[PDB]
């Protein structure tokens, strides 16, 4: 009766697929 | 009761349109 | 009692004043 | 006991171990 919260959930584990992309600039040229 | 941990949950979407700005660097820096 | 929750809201605000930081690739890389 | 809310919160303390690495640009640039 209050999957708000839970919903948002969501949110946060798809935020950490892209943070492994980003990790391109600490390798290549540096 | 107050909507002290849905107030939260807005912040999580800032994230998701601001992400957007920082892949330009990943995609191309023109 | 249960300020296990809010607790980590309080996290969360901390990320958006480095987020300001974030910002140089764009202020650089048109 | 639901620890569903709880484990998001694991999520906010990853980002800050994370964070500092993306830190690199600034404080640093060959």
């Amino acid at each position: 009766s209050d999957p708000l919260v839970v919903a948002a959930s969501i949110i946060g584990i798809l935020h950490f697929i892209a943070w492994t992309i980003g990790h391109l600039n600490q390798i290549k040229r540096g």
